[PDB]
């Protein structure tokens, strides 16, 4: 239920 900085 979440993300991260991805590209
Ligand atoms: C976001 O960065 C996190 C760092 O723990 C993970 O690499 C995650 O897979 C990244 N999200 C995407 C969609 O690449």
């Amino acid at each position: 239920p979440t993300t991260t900085p991805l590209k």
